[PDB]
């Protein structure tokens, strides 16, 4: 029968820092990680800024010889995974290696690498494609390379559900443990889509903020002057562990994962329905899964992408799920500061949701100068809000009408 | 306790045919779907052949306008999925749509789209990138488009575990139903990596057969003259359904899905361990999941890719798991005929495993002229073998050392 699941380890690369503590300090201080992009020439692009990981040293984790073969999204996924496993204190042994698995996902995966090999192919010929093109680019190789480096022989897989990837990855990994398929899972996501095709492709869809002259103010969830999401890079990883397994080894437990919801909108390939019907169905699934009264929800880490339709849909969904209690909880978008890490969004935001529980503070939605029509909830505008948080919820919505909700609570 | 899961609908595009019955007819006749790749300059490539889908008409499924928005791998996934849902007779209603979900995956995703948008980007700059580039290329859009078209509001996700994708998708969809998160799931995979990038990428790793003079003899699993896998395109979709749900509406039930196993090799990025230790753990996990003794297995659809190390690892794993029963079962690689559909391999091979149960026949391993050292199992060389089959396994072993096994049983 269904086992309980706790968080014993966390790891992160974000536009705010090269680990969890440094990222979280930036979150609580309302600091933006968004800046003009330096790694390529974007003069022909309508968007020239994003959330870059600054000063990442892969040789903190891997040999330069191995790193050369891997896309940045794999390098970032391994770094966050390595941090989370170390943070857990867990020792991998012959006695437990078959019971530890990994589910690290990505929305787009190795687009930089595929673009660079596509350039080699077109300009030179197929004989210049890297021998490592496939294993260095395809999305399942975070899970693959992590298992090879740590000796994890448990369930080994990868989700790809666009902007919902990190949330689904964590939820489904919790279900693996819940149902006895594993005792430990390393789960989350990673993304590095800041190449020509990434910035160009989201640009062609007119999905991105074009506030090139003020990048720190571009990401402005629920602000009436928002004009699209900000593209950001990085990784989140959590060590999920069966409760009795955690208790037995004396693990430090950050929080319990009590609820997971998924729902499809079945509405539109790219647009969320204005009323948030799919997001509402997903949160209600997650709250029922957790055995909660919705009035127990203290904090919501919103998807909050800073799109016109997405941000208002989320207000509508929260009002419909929580009714009068919608006015008592706090809801913030850390994407105000980090931008949109796409497949990694749900992973870093799950970490921010757990840290909201550890520290009893709602992170701010920075840049919320003029809340839009109907955006009249506690959106923690401008400044972190210390407050009682027993139950935190983290939402993600994605292309294909794909929704995920995670429910965390304090563990005593 | 756990709900029972049955197969009530199947759909396919393969190198043998544009549906299940035409593909299966080719399989039992020992026909090859492999041929030189057309309408593509492969002059500078060491491999010039593969398994193409021949005569696919997307306008049987989509308007020209919707099909223009979608990579071939998505078109193929949608074709298989629509076929599977039609084949099932299922009526989607307001009363059941929240209980019907989708998990259609891909190993490599939108390489053909990425290739064509790279052309535009390099030649003319980013403003010629298609608006639909991102939603038209990301792996979760088969699940996304299918859910939107049919109004499916159940779990909506996509796996990407390289050559294991189709097996994991079906297995994890079966878990969703067994543990009551859904009553119906459309599950499987789709793949179209016959671009410069797939042929070039696998070619750079010298992973492909280069037998250009005799494409139909290239894929020769367990034959001493094999020289790597054959790249193939297509899709498989299954309608998975809770047993009481299927019986209440009078569904035609092909077979029961009794067992699902996962494991990680934790060994190498592209090569399996010589003894197939990971594949052995995975099959043992799948049989434990089914409550079955290795002795009860009659038929194995092998991964059987025609790689030197892969084929020999699978013989070792089967001998290890099945002891004195290893010769009694029949094991064949339908990849001898279809080539390797990568992420769709597990989906089309689950369908072939189900049909081996319906028709009491083991598909052939064609081209097995000279079994290699230790390849002395019943590999159904050359010709289909009518025989008793109560229990059929389907194995997938992919990059990152990610393993999947499905156990199907006759239903009466
Ligand atoms: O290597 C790292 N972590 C893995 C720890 C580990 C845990 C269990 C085990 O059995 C083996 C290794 C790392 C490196 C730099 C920064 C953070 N973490």
């Amino acid at each position: 029968s269904r086992r309980r699941v706790v968080i014993t380890g966390m790891g992160m690369l974000s536009p705010l820092g090269l680990d969890v503590p440094s990222s979280w300090e930036g979150i609580l201080a309302g600091r933006s990680g968004i800046a003009p992009i330096e790694h390529m020439d974007l003069s022909a692009y309508s968007t020239r800024f994003g959330g870059s990981v600054k000063g990442f040293n892969v040789e903190e984790y891997l040999s330069a010889k191995e790193a050369r073969k891997l896309d940045l999204f794999i390098q970032y996924g391994l770094a966050a995974s390595f941090q989370a496993v170390r943070d857990s204190g867990l020792e991998v042994t012959d006695a437990n290696r078959e019971r530890i698995g990994v589910s690290m996902g990505s929305g787009i995966g190795g687009l930089t690498n595929i673009e660079n090999n596509c350039r080699s192919l077109f300009e030179q010929g197929p004989r210049r494609i890297s021998p490592f093109f496939v294993p260095g680019s395809i999305i399942n190789m975070v899970s693959g390379f992590l298992s090879i480096h740590l000796g994890l022989q448990g369930p080994n897989y990868a989700l790809t559900t666009a902007q919902t990837t990190g949330t689904h990855s964590i939820g489904m990994a919790a279900r693996n443990i819940a149902y006895g398929e594993a005792d430990v899972m390393v789960a989350g996501g990673s993304e590095m889509a800041a190449c020509g095709l990434g910035l160009g492709g989201f640009g062609a869809a007119r999905a991105l903020s074009t506030r090139n002259d003020e990048p720190t103010r571009a990401s402005r969830p629920w602000d009436r002057d928002r004009d699209g999401f900000v593209l950001s890079d990085g990784s989140g990883a959590l060590v999920l562990e069966e409760l009795e397994h955690a208790r037995a080894r004396g693990a430090r437990i950050y929080a319990e994962l009590v609820g997971f919801g998924m729902s499809g909108d079945a509405f539109h390939m790219t647009a969320p329905p204005e009323d948030g019907a799919g997001a509402a169905r997903c949160m209600k699934n997650a709250l029922r899964d957790a055995g909660l009264d919705p009035r127990q929800v203290d904090y919501i880490n919103a998807h909050g992408t800073s799109t016109p339709a997405g941000d208002i849909a989320e207000i509508a969904a929260v009002k419909s799920v929580f009714g009068e209690h919608a006015h008592a909880l706090s809801m913030s978008s850390t994407k105000s500061m980090t931008g949109h890490l796409l497949g990694a969004a749900g992973a870093v935001e799950a970490i921010f949701s757990v840290l909201a529980l550890r520290d009893q503070v709602a992170p701010p939605t920075i840049n919320l100068d003029n809340p839009d029509e109907g955006c009249d909830l506690d959106l923690v505008a401008h400044e972190a809000k210390p407050r009682k948080i027993d139950v935190a919820l983290s939402n993600s919505f994605g292309f294909g009408g794909t929704n995920g909700t995670l429910v965390f609570r304090r563990f005593a």
